């Protein structure tokens, strides 16, 4: 299987959390992923949103295409995703100022809104914690990533997958997700595939052009399954941990297959501030950055 561990209420940096810190860096750069273990309010709202994006799939679709801005890439597209960003009304001046993907969410319905919005506050603990347990882990100053997140671009993709409706199992290809760590939740039925670091493996850089991650390694073993288990989320990095710690941590490659059963699932991305530049921890004196605003409307 793959390692279950615990996080604290609050990471203080103490002998505790960085030892959990160097296990989070190891079962990375092992399995390429882990699980931490959600208690009774962290399951209870993670079931309460997977409720609310069941309740909308099954409307019309003549609805779910109102559910769409033409300021943010939140909203509904047909798997079928529903995006929830940052939720701007027109009232905040980044809206006015006309900042690209700011503006408001498309709601289907309040109650959507608050059981989604609760749900991506108690995300938004889970992964400072995970980022300031990986900087003690890296032996890095533990507000070292969470100094980029400060009113962080976080956002959500929150998925359903249909049944295998052909003779093709296909959901999505093989792909890195382009931001720092991403925190995926999923029901019973189940259908994520991730790929471990494999040594000696060369692994494109997404962040660059003419070094795209996408459909890599898609036919090519290994892909560890990620079972359906109860009450956890599976973590695992992203792109922009993969340039900030110059490789030390791959971004996790995962692809989706469908089930014979209607699939729902989460995918949370905790993210540096709309205006941030990420920087590679190790090579202080390269020039490289990623600013983390024209880096999401590119990937996007
Ligand atoms: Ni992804």
């Amino acid at each position: 299987n793959l390692q279950t561990f615990e996080l604290p209420t609050e990471v203080t940096g103490c002998a505790a959390d960085i030892s959990l810190g160097r296990a989070l860096i190891q079962a990375w750069q092992k399995d390429g992923i882990f699980q931490i273990k959600t208690d009774s309010e962290q399951d209870r709202k993670t079931q309460e949103a997977m409720a609310a994006s069941k309740q909308f799939c099954k409307e019309p679709l003549t609805f779910k295409s109102s559910c769409v801005s033409d300021l943010t890439y939140s909203g509904y597209v047909a798997p079928e995703i529903f995006t929830v960003c940052k939720d701007l009304s027109v009232g905040d001046q980044r809206v006015k100022a006309g900042w690209p993907c700011h503006g408001p969410v498309p709601w289907p319905n309040n109650t959507y809104q608050k059981s989604m919005k609760t749900f991506m506050e108690e995300l938004g603990l889970a992964g400072e914690r995970l980022l300031k347990l990986t900087a003690l882990g890296f032996e890095l100053p533990i507000n070292t990533f969470t100094d980029l997140t400060r009113d962080g671009w976080h956002h959500m993709r929150v998925l359903r997958f249909p049944p295998q409706t052909s003779t093709l199992s296909r959901g999505i290809g093989a792909h890195t997700d382009y931001g720092l760590l991403v925190i995926a939740a999923q029901d019973d039925v189940g259908g994520l595939y991730i790929r471990p670091p494999v040594e000696g493996e060369k692994r494109n850089r997404n962040w660059l052009p003419g070094e795209s991650s996408a459909g890599m390694f898609e036919h090519d073993e290994p892909w560890t399954f990620v079972t359906p288990t109860p009450g956890v989320w599976t973590v695992f990095p992203g792109d922009i941990l993969q340039f900030m710690t110059g490789g030390q941590l791959l971004s996790t490659p995962h692809k989706v297959k469908l089930n014979t059963r209607e699939r729902f699932a989460c995918a949370y991305f905790h993210e540096p501030n709309f205006e941030a530049s990420a920087y590679p921890l190790f090579e202080p004196s390269a020039n490289e950055r990623i600013h983390y605003g024209e880096h999401f409307t590119n990937m996007f």
